[PDB]
């Protein structure tokens, strides 16, 4: 009046975290992940150790040429991703064209090395007019000028004679050269320029064999020269030689680049600052460091990322469904304060409650080890997602499109089902645990005790602390107690 | 003689509806839905109520340019997709080619506005011949005639005197312009047509700078002409103006089209008929109202659409394994009018079935947010899927097809699997839930009945249908009958 | 003293293989599947009984136009897939260019049938020089030579005469042909050679109209020439003709190509022997016969094919856990020598183990079935993987590569996480179906025997061989021994 007794419960605390299953919404649980990266650092950082390369209003083209008012920054010998504005003002000052742009961009998006040369000095041309060559359309000090890496040849007295130079690359490394045609508006302004009215340049290394011939039309004037300019470009291997001829509207060298390519990468389109960070995941709205397997950012990133999903959480219950003294068929226990599952007993010695420690471990063990497979078992290449085609190229930008949407369609579906089905295997986890300790229990009892209904035994018969740590231990002795339970219960 | 009864069980009925899962094949069940879409209206409707194009023998060649015999549905200002035949009859009347012709069609995939205007007058070739540039490789009423959006000038006496036209955009859009330039056999028929014998056409905006010159070859007859024609386009900005220039040789523009672009689509290339309808899913076969996240219908679709899967059946399980009076353990119960599991009592007030509301809503509830995530989970884009490659780009048309392909083969895979895995998983959870409502039963009673071992309990007692219904309700008193037990237990 | 008695339990062995789940790494299991394709044949064999086109130093090039210094397999009709070395030693003998060269590869990847003919008898030239078009640039016999399929035309006396020749495809096949224009050094090189000045090429058929001229420029020796060869190609439609004319610098067809084409392939990069095998997946580390729906050998391969997964082991688990007589509560039995689940009695008859034919029959079907849905519901395609991009596409190359990984990033995550998920989810199977068989003997039982808490029942009655077939065969009469039972019991 009344006998002793042992209960089997699961913990409980005021967590108000809720989650979703397959097959319930909102479910409060004891303690859950967000395996989502959602937070940026608004800024622009390296790329494992490497600065990017920051064009403020000037674009590739008007960089590598000297678009006079590109006031940007000279020197920087190596760089990992390349960053324009979404319209840079400053282009190609004087209108017109750069044969093969873009292929170039993509060339440039990732240097190693990077040092600007003279190949031919603009004091060099002693049969033609160097310091003339000069636009109203390419402003500097208020005065006309021009791109200032690339030389407009005029005639001296007025002969145009043909010019014929070979430079040759004796540096250790690839030399990437620029020059130009100029297209002009009428017979008139072709010889009072170059005198000569049938003009050509040929340009051949052991790769190339060009042959450019001015273009008439009537254009539109556009910064007010309906002249045009069109420059183009080789890459000169460390030891071929380029050799130029032209009877006129030659665009020269002056300076070219030695270049070192160590793989590619991308030109990204942002309005953020340098931010003197490291990263191995650039966005263009900051950056991230990713143990997350998952991010719904910004899709074009650069570096060893997560997915890009289209969705806000992605939360992995990790713990419990969250809601004498009766044993887990009304509930959890808050004064559970350690331990997942475990037992209440009260005897003549007192009341207490005891973890289970090896099924407790078994169970968080397990739940660590599903969430880390879910995150470690993510193959992370790195990848540069970039717009790189221009608007003739819209059916390659069109099969670009569906591959990415393509990619998120299956990434977005794929984690939302996979934390639907693995939370709903986790909480049936929690029960069938639960459960089969009532049942390690209630099979080592046996007749000794009586099932309350409740999720409680109470004995027939005195048990001790010592024997409460025998059915924890799953040490009970039964035919040490068979006889004294044998009385106690006929009555 | 006999004892009160209460029996748990589980639904049944004469459903013959088959499921698939991860182990058994071909397992009957109570009720189940199909996720795939497998039927189309066998129609071409709008799109996001918009009409397409549908070119009943012509070709955005033929169509743009004015084929005589490209009878048509002239008037029409946007459309959302257009439709092509397999070998359209009517092309190019004159042969030739189309320079950029399938980057064009991209661009007319999608029209927001387009009105065909008169930029220059027919009426405008005071000294050149405009009416006598027609050939018999362009019949109309059995008579030779040509282009009709186009002018096929000719020497007037024996004078092809120097063309200088501009015309200036002053319309509020972007102008869609045409020309071309005539290929002749040999300098007879060069110099019999436009008298010059060396010729040319420049044309300039401010962002063209063209200049063309007819090719000499000797080449095979095609319709009967060994003259080719060439024809060019560009896109003049609203605010600019194209300049032409001609030595002869030059089919002039009669009339531009004003066009508004708003994101793109594609050619479709179909059989059907028009048929009033709306969709937000076009098929070359039909179209889809999808509430579907998958079909097997055709893999060229345009529009939001299900994820295209290679298979014929998708089946979810969402009822139960389907097949005294014995509980659960001997099979499921047809008298289960209603209510997924429940009981049935035999008393001294009679015998009756009474489903368990409670039990059987969690798993409604539960199986139908299992189909629902399924389905409203699935990320629907806007996809336009086209063949929009000639036969020099065989190398992108066939990084295409891998893409597709590619993408198949991991939703064909991925739902197959979904299917298998989560029907188990249903059937599983119905097993679950019968064996956890008896287990509910048995801990309350106790000794107070007998384990009859069929899935019924036989009672100690008088069980009335009051006594049932705290069975039922899981507020059964014990202590309350314990005693009356007791004495009808010891004998 | 003591009590007839039975156990349920289940198989054990001495097996090692080991398995991981969502949640156990390292779980010694009974026996186990893997379903990753690792081992490869080490040769290049035939693709649906067709050989490949292995090319021992040449190159497509090379090998069409003739290049004397490619010794290499003349005759064969058709081919399956085409296979260069990285970088082949001959090439282009004197330098230069191929006008769509890669696009042309790819239409020669997969010939159907292919046969040599002569269109230009190298005996029709009376007024030109057919056999003085020779260079030191191309050694044969120790002395200077040409490409062998092509033929240099130079002037006679002092005379290059225009050259006027039609050829007309009357094969029933396709044509492809080949011609090329020489670019010389100087305007000396230039009337040396063809006299005349002002030279240039048309070309003619119902699709071609070409015109070409010779470009100077100075160019850089290769080879010991600065002159350079550019070479062209046509397809002529099988009652077609091709028109050539020429002032000069003509390099002739001498032999064009029949050819049938029917679906693509690609070019592969090996080193590797033919070896006389058949397969339907060729790599360039060797062939595959799959069965297995993954592989992880080389992802550039050409047939149906495993996905290409980044991964040493994917094991499923197919067997169990692995580790009076106490039941399976205490571990599995090494005795249980057939069957995988299954009792253990022991009588006045005596002791013996006892398969459950029924139970473990339902489990090896549904193991069976799991392993093999894993499998056959893969949706194998025919792919080409190849590399088609030069160094002027590296835009759409790197297109190409973001869509490899895209899959691989895909295939090898779901395939890792597919094998953690599905083992756990056969090893809880397992354990729910020994637990289950338990519950049908004791619920046939009740209390005509005694739960020991090992696993094992003590019978209150004499249970002979006969009686326990009838607890195996779920058959058991209790009214049969209530009685007898009874008795045994009350004491
Ligand atoms: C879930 O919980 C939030 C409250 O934070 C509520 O906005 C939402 O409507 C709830 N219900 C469902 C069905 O998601
Ligand atoms: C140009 O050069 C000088 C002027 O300093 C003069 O002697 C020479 O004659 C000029 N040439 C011509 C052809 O006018
Ligand atoms: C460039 O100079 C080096 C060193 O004298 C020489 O060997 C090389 O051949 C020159 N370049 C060419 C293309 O001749
Ligand atoms: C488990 O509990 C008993 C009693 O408290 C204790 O003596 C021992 O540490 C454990 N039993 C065994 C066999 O180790
Ligand atoms: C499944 O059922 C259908 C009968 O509708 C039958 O054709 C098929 O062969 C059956 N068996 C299996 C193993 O799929
Ligand atoms: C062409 O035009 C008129 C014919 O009406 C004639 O007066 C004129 O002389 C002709 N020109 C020539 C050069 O024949
Ligand atoms: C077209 O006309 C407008 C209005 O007079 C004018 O401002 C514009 O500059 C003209 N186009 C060009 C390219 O000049
Ligand atoms: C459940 O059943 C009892 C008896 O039929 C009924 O009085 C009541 O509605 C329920 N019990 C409680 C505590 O509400
Ligand atoms: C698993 O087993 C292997 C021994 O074959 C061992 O190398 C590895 O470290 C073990 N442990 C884990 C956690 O994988
Ligand atoms: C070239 O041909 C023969 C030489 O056999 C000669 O009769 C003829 O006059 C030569 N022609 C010229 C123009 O030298
Ligand atoms: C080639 O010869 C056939 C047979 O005589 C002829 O019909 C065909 O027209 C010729 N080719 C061309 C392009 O005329
Ligand atoms: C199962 O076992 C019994 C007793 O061994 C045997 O007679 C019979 O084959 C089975 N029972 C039935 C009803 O078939």
């Amino acid at each position: 009046d009344p006998g002793d007794q042992i209960c089997i419960g699961y913990h409980a605390n005021n967590s108000t975290e809720q989650v979703d299953t397959i097959m319930e919404k909102n479910v409060t649980v004891t303690h859950a992940q967000d395996i989502l990266e959602k937070k940026h650092n608004g800024k622009l950082c390296d790329l494992d150790g490497v600065k990017p390369l920051i064009l403020r209003d000037c674009s590739v083209a008007g960089w590598l040429l000297g678009n006079p008012m590109c006031d940007e920054f000279i020197n920087v010998p190596e760089w990992s991703y390349i960053v324009e504005k979404a319209n840079p003002v400053n282009d190609l000052c004087y209108p017109g064209d750069f044969n093969d742009y873009e292929e170039l961009k993509h060339l440039l998006s990732r240097i190693n090395h990077f040092e600007k040369i003279q190949i031919i000095p603009k004091s060099s041309w002693s049969s033609h007019e160097a310091s003339l060559g000069v636009s109203s359309a390419c402003p500097y000090q208020g005065k006309s000028s021009f791109f200032r890496n690339v030389v407009w040849l005029i005639k001296k007295n007025s002969t145009y004679p043909t010019i014929k130079r070979s430079y040759n690359n004796t540096n250790q490394e690839d030399l990437l050269v620029l020059w130009g045609i100029h297209h002009p508006n009428d017979a008139a302004e072709q010889t009072k320029l170059y005198q000569n009215p049938t003009t050509y340049i040929s340009v051949g290394t052991s790769t190339l064999n060009q042959r450019l011939v001015p273009r008439i039309a009537t254009r539109s004037k556009v910064n007010g020269q309906s002249g045009r300019m069109e420059f183009f470009w080789t890459i000169l291997k460390p030891n071929d030689a380029i050799n130029f001829e032209s009877n006129g509207n030659f665009i020269a060298p002056e300076y070219a680049y030695k270049i070192v390519k160590k793989g590619d990468s991308t030109i990204m389109k942002s309005e953020l600052e340098y931010g003197n960070c490291n990263t191995k995941c650039q966005t263009p709205m900051g950056a991230i460091n990713s143990s997350m397997p998952f991010h719904n950012i910004h899709p074009l990133t650069i570096g060893e990322c997560p997915k890009y999903v289209k969705s806000n959480r992605l939360v992995l219950a990790t713990g419990l469904r969250n809601s004498a003294i009766a044993g887990f068929i009304e509930g959890g226990w808050q004064g559970m304060v350690d331990g997942w599952y475990g037992y209440h007993h009260s005897n003549e010695q007192g009341s207490g409650y005891a973890a289970d420690k090896e099924s407790t471990q078994k169970a968080i063990d397990g739940v660590t080890n599903k969430v880390n497979s879910i995150i470690d078992k993510m193959n992370t290449q790195f990848e540069a997602v970039g717009r790189e085609f221009n608007n003739l190229e819209r059916r390659i930008e069109n099969l670009n499109k569906k591959m990415e949407d393509g990619f998120l369609d299956v990434w977005t579906y794929n984690a939302e089902l996979l934390v639907l089905m693995e939370n709903e295997r986790t909480l049936d986890f929690h029960d069938s645990n639960v459960k089969n300790l009532y049942d390690k229990v209630r099979l080592q009892l046996r007749d000794n005790a009586k099932e309350l209904g409740n999720g409680c035994f109470e004995f027939y018969h005195k048990c001790d602390n010592e024997c409460m740590e025998s059915v924890r231990n799953g040490t009970y002795d039964y035919p040490q107690y068979s006889e004294e339970a044998r009385l106690k219960r006929e009555e």
